[PDB]
């Protein structure tokens, strides 16, 4: 249930070590960010603005690859379910579309990604875990 | 093309006859609503909050299918591109990702839509074209 | 009796399947959007703005056929009152009158509409109720 | 084309010298009172809310007849059509429907009434024209 | 006491039937409008603004007699005392100035105005008390 | 002639040596103070709240005489037109009415007060002119 | 004593009548308007913007001569503390200092003012104590 | 002329070396802060509100010495005019009191300060002129 | 010189690869992130809040190492000088300090990073550079 | 642990005399002054903005030598942690770095400051502590 992530702000990491913290409010807005960590793309370790809905179970969110800095000229959107894990665990499991132009016109791909939830670490020091 | 609906309200409707209104503010920021007339579908005839975010030739948005009137528990999200067709006309080929809960579990499917813009009309009165 | 519709959203059918979604304030102003389905109309299928007030037992409101989209050329209003039906369901019994300018110039007609509550559903899915 | 009148105060009067006075915003918003002089009814001489919406040649507007001072429990809507008479003189064709609650029930009346747009005036005194 | 009025809106009816409905906020500030039906006088059967402050047993409004439909280049106030009448009324004794210009040069007439307070009514229909 | 005045803040005294300084608005409203210098008045010497409206060449204004540090519990109340004096000067001729409750019960007295402008001044210093 | 006039308004006369009305804050922001009645001075019989600071037993507070009425050109400041009379009453001790330009140069006088707190007055009406 | 500072922040320092940094608004309006340095004096070497207003010449401001670090209990108020100096110098003539209450009740003293303008510098760096 | 930097945004990476995003006010008020590289750091590949200020030719910022996803309990900040590069390029030469709180207590270490700024790019799609 | 200081100002001094001002809001930012007291320092005496971050045992904090009045063209930035001292008071121990540009070009030194909380204070009078 996504609306219990209500006026709280989660970290979620998919199998290719990309980044989400989104920021779901009372009517189940989401806002935050991603940062793109998948081999072979651009746009690559820095936060793209994120915004989307959740409702339940289910959660909607897209991220166009333009910052300021880099940008890729493509449009990722997403939509998926939570499912809990053994001994406590919470996923996302999404299916991601993404659009750009080609050289041979638009193109559209699409894959998954299960995003696992990140609990907040506190180390020792900057220098020692 | 995305950049150039800056300040304007525009409609689309896909192969199914489902249409979507989007409001495209200047810094690419996309808002309106999606009335979905797919046969087999839950929440159908009635305006669904549609948020994302369009740059260049691309856009992605999403729908959560709650609008305080039916809540179908699922959510969807378009990624897309900007293509003129021959007579000046204007279209998105969007790929979509949809999400819910069945009783046995959680799934996703995919899809392609095509949206196709439709200017304003004007008739004589309600009564008649 | 609507001044217990403050602070609400509520929707409303008709004998022909048009839906109407009315927000009723302290005072008793009314705003919401109103989905044409009568047949042998255009400006059907889509959110248009509508506006009136309710006080006790009674309602009156307004929709202006244009909404960016489709424009007939062609405003509706509507008087009516509350009744409870047997059980503990609401309707409002309305007369309503069309204004519009033809090629014969400026018309009016008038006629009947009974709207009946309808309380929000939830669904299993967007495919499955 | 009440578009013209985005942005004026315009008063209005009808064949039983009841009295209009509205204010059509840039969107075609329609606010101000109304002032009942129907021989044979109540809430009279003093003024009501009244809102509602223009675009083109056609209006629709509401007024409930309780500003607290005097409660009739009833409501009127009207829906007219503007038209232009001989002397370049502008004027509404209205048909209207009024709902009220009897010890008999609900029970609604309908009607035409022409309202008459009324030009500024300026007179020598408070005494004399 | 006027204080007692703090956050209320009253009307009071004089012996020529003009009405005035007053809004005293809680620092004795007194906004509304005035409608005059003075035999004999322009500026008939429609709101003017009035203003003015009330304190204690004691109350000073004014009207120019302008509001964008008639203009009888004049204008009026008023300075009175309540008293309580038997039955638990209650009344507003009144002076009043009037000045405007003639083509015979500024003038300006006095005269006396008692205003009696009118509890708000309820009538079982706009057509039938 | 008062519509002149807009977005001006002008003083003005009477033949008794009491002053105004009244701030017209763009719309016609009057707000200032006034400092009473009647003689045989309590309430002198120190200013209390003005408002009314203008228009054209004619004005009204009231001044409830409570300002937190003194209150007569009475109230003023002025109409007046405007008259240009021989030269360029300017003088509002007004009727006055006054009410009060005092140990005899409610009372109201009338007379003129012409006021003249008075252009701003500068000294040398706070004692030398 | 001064914090206690966190939210009043208090009115005090120096021995001269010159006399200065008084906001403090929560913080100890002094503001309100000052009015000069000292005989061989200009600038005098109407409010000019008083401001300043309180804090313990201590005040200090500045006026400019200049109101848009009358400019004497000078600045006046006082420093003072509070002290309690027998009585139960309440003073400022205050020292001033006065700048000016003569046809000399610039000047600066300073003297000793006591001011006395005075408690609002009710009198029966305008024309009796 | 203060109206010349109009908009601009400027520093002044007395024979003391003590310094005031005022901000002087379009309407006279003076804010800053005050620095005292002065030799047996408390709340010295850091910032207390300052603030009092200039016309023409002449200018007043006050300091309560209270800034939530040292808290001498104390009101110093200061009036002066402005005297150009020999090539291009400015300065502020002033006279201050100062109130406190010392073991024996309240106390005042008054004396003088000659600020003058001190231009912004630029160094080389921190550790050399 | 970073006054150049007013209203703008602007990415910067040092010799470990480690990069940092700066929004300069027209105050020369620095804010932005960092994003961490440094090999055997914790807090590494995700934003920090960064806070500073920016004048002429030097710049001086923070980063405590806790942005709520991962917490190093560490502080660190940068003092810097801008160094034009050979043909029109742009570096600041910062000297940083390190604290933290290990198992013997706080410790603080220091070093030297080189920044270099980088404008944005624009790839083809998310897929080829 | 600089969490307990949220929604305080503190005061902090240096072994060199030198003091902070510092306002940590809840989440952590750093607002204040900074009165630089090192020997064969410029920018002595006067307050200069300084800002940063706090977090558990650590803070970061930075102030550009430029203030309007004297401009040293340099910028100091600290890092360090907090030190509970023997009976209940706090210090923090930091390293700064200062980068400044001489004649031959950009340099950077750095040290070590010790701060010392210290609580306000309250004196009799100005005159007497």
């Amino acid at each position: 249930d996504f609306d219990s992530l209500s006026g709280t702000s989660t970290t979620w990491v998919n199998e290719l070590g990309s980044v989400m913290t989104i920021d779901v409010d009372r009517k189940g807005g989401v806002t935050g960010y991603y940062v793109n960590n998948a081999p072979g793309t651009g746009c690559r370790g820095l936060p793209y603005d994120l915004s989307g809905h959740a409702h339940g179970s289910t959660i909607a969110f897209s991220v166009v690859w333009s910052n300021g800095i880099a940008d890729c000229r493509s449009a990722t959107s997403w939509a998926g379910y939570a499912r809990k894990t053994f001994g406590g665990g919470v996923q996302i499991v999404t299916q991601w579309s993404l659009a750009f132009v080609g050289k041979a016109g638009g193109k559209i791909e699409t894959g998954q990604n299960v995003f696992t939830y990140q609990a907040a670490t506190v180390s020792e020091s900057l220098l020692t875990e």
